């Protein structure tokens, strides 16, 4: 469907990170994420979900995905989730907010979670 | 491994929602989510990621997952991501913060995303 | 009014931090905050706002406040804002989410902001 | 000081909202906020705090403020807090994340809080 075809592709955010994703027929997202910043090297697996029958009333398409920051090169003992929506057209965009949680002790849990926002384009 | 065995199971949060999850050998999370609140009925598919080799220095295990709120019964045109950490022991807990994004028009995008926090126990 | 009298007092959160506040007649909050954790020593000035005519339909009373983490003892070059609601009764509570932003370079801005949640009681 | 003089002024965000603020000598922020969106009319009082001795190592200046959405025209029974940092130069900017909490019943508290991000310029 249109949402599947719109989301599937290679995206970059304002940091220069690379988000490569395939949207499955009934709501799955799979792919890889490479961060331009932080305790990260090479590509990391991601999985997520999207609304595979979005409203055709002008609304965006809701989606989210997770990366755990462990691969064959490094392990930052952390995970980021991005929550957002896809907007199509000639200059398609995925607008997100994200939560990055690091494994911490309980005493340090108050400072376990960063929040931010990333906007992705196919350029 | 211990993280995999610790995370895998049936969990409930402070709202009475039900989180059924299986952790895979190298970082995958799969299962179902049923919300006690909101525009939701029955179970929804979830997928996510966790740190499959967490630090054994007393830190929790970082993880995250996504639900897109479409199933055979309803479609709320939204997605939630939970980002958090697993702590084991006799009273194991998953402590999370979450972001729920609804598909909106651009004019309404400023109010597209709710934030909250859920704590899950195996009880 | 009832909201003013309910909010005004000495509160503690789940970390053991101390929140001393006076609510003014038409929406002002003033007082001090002492954190049990982080780069902090002694009391810090806070200011904020609350809804001075909340709905009497069972809803809580919306409020927020800010602390900049500079006083005569230390300066962490950061600020926290708490956003939440007051609920009264015999065991009154202020339930909040918060954002802590540290001054950073632009290159590090992606990791400038922590998010969490604090619940305060008068005990 | 430089931070005080930099922050003080009239700012606008990407929604067209207007943020008029005066920074006081030792950390106070006072002024008014007018939102281009939502349940809002005319100007609302704001108060907040900033780091009045920021690090001069290239870091931004941490700050935050609150608006309770009650004035002589309307009362939305809500409050927003913005948490962020000021960056100066020829094209000065205040980059923020925000939390908007509405008064709700306990049953609806899970959906009490919106999160977003606003960037302000003096243009
Ligand atoms: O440092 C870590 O713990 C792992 C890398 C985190 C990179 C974050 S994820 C959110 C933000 N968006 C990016 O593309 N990179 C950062
Ligand atoms: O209303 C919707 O759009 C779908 C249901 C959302 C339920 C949310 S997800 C975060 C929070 N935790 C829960 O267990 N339920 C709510
Ligand atoms: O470390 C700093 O930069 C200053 C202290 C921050 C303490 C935070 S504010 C949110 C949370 N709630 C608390 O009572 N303490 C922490
Ligand atoms: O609808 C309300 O409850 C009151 C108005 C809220 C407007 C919000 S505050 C965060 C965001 N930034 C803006 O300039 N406007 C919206
Ligand atoms: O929701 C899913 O993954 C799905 C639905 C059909 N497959
Ligand atoms: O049974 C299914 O279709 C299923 C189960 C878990 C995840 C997914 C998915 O991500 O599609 N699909
Ligand atoms: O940007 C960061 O926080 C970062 C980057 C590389 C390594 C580390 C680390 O080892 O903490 N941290
Ligand atoms: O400069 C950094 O990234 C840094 C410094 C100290 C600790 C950590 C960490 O614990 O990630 N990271
Ligand atoms: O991480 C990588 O591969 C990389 C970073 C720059 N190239
Ligand atoms: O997968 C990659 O791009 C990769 C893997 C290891 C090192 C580097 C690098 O040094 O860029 N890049
Ligand atoms: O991963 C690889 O083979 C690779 C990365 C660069 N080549
Ligand atoms: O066939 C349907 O259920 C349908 C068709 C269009 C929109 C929607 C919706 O927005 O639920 N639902
Ligand atoms: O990213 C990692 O896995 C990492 C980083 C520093 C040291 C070590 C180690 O000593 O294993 N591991
Ligand atoms: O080089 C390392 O230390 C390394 C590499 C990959 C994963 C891990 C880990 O999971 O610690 N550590
Ligand atoms: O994984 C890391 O190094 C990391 C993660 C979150 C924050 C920080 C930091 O603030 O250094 N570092
Ligand atoms: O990261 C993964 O899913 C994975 C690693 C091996 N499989
Ligand atoms: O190639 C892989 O192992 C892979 C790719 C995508 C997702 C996952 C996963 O979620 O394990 N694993
Ligand atoms: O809790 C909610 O917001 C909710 C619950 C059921 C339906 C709807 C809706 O149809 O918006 N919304
Ligand atoms: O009471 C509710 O849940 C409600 C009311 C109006 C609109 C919506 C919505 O758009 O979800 N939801
Ligand atoms: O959603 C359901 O199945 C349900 C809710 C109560 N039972
Ligand atoms: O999967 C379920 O539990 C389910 C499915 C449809 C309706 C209901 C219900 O009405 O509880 N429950
Ligand atoms: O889904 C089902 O079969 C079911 C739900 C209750 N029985
Ligand atoms: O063998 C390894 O890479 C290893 C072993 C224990 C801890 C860590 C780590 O925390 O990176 N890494
Ligand atoms: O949850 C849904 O899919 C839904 C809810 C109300 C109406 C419709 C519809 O008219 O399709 N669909
Ligand atoms: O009953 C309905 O309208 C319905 C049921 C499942 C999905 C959808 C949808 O995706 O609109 N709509
Ligand atoms: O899916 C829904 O009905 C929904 C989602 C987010 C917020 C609300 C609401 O505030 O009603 N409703
Ligand atoms: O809003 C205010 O501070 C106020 C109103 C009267 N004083
Ligand atoms: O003019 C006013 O009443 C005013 C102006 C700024 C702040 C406040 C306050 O915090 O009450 N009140
Ligand atoms: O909990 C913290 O991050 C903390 C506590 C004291 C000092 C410092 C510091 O000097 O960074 N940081
Ligand atoms: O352990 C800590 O609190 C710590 C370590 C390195 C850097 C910082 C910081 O920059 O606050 N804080
Ligand atoms: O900060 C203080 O005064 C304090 C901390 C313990 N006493
Ligand atoms: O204001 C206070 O409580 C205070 C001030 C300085 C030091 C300490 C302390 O060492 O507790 N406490
Ligand atoms: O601040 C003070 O005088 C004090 C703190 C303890 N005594
Ligand atoms: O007199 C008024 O304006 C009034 C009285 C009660 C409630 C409300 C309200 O909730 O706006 N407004
Ligand atoms: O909290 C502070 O102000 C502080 C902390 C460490 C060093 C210094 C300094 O060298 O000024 N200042
Ligand atoms: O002891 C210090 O360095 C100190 C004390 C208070 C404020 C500051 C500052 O603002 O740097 N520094
Ligand atoms: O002010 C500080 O020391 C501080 C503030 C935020 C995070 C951290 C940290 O992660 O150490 N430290
Ligand atoms: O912190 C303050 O407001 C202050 C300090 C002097 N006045
Ligand atoms: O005693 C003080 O200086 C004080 C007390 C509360 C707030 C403020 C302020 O916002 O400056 N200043
Ligand atoms: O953007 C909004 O949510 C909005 C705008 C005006 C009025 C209302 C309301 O009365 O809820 N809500
Ligand atoms: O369209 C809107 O803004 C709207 C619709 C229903 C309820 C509310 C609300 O409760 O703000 N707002
Ligand atoms: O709110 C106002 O005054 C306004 C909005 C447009 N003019
Ligand atoms: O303070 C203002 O700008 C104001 C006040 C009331 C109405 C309007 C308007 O209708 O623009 N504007
Ligand atoms: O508030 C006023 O006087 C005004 C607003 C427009 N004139
Ligand atoms: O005089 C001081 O305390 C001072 C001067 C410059 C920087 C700092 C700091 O960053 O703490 N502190
Ligand atoms: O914004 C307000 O105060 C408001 C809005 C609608 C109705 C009422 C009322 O009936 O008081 N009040
Ligand atoms: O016109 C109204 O209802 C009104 C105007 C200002 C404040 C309030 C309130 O606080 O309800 N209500
Ligand atoms: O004050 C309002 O009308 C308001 C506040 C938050 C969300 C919404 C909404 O989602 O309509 N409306
Ligand atoms: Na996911
Ligand atoms: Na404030
Ligand atoms: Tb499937
Ligand atoms: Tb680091
Ligand atoms: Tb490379
Ligand atoms: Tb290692
Ligand atoms: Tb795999
Ligand atoms: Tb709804
Ligand atoms: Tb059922
Ligand atoms: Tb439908
Ligand atoms: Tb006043
Ligand atoms: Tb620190
Ligand atoms: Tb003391
Ligand atoms: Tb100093
Ligand atoms: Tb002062
Ligand atoms: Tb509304
Ligand atoms: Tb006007
Ligand atoms: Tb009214």
């Amino acid at each position: 469907g249109a949402a599947e075809a719109g989301i599937t592709g290679t995206w970059y955010n304002q940091l220069g990170s690379t988000f490569i994703v395939t949207a499955g027929a009934d709501g799955a997202l799979t792919g890889t994420y490479e961060s331009a910043v932080g305790n990260a090297e090479s590509r990391y697996v991601l999985t997520g979900r999207y609304d595979s029958a979005p409203a055709t009333d002008g609304s965006g398409t809701a989606l989210g995905w997770t990366v755990a920051w462990k691969n064959n090169y490094r392990n930052a003992h952390s995970a980021t989730t991005w929550s957002g929506q896809y907007v199509g057209g000639a200059e398609a965009r995925i607008n997100t907010q994200w939560l990055l949680t690091s494994g911490t002790t309980e005493a340090n849990a108050w400072k376990s979670t960063l929040v931010g926002h990333d906007t992705f384009t196919k350029v």
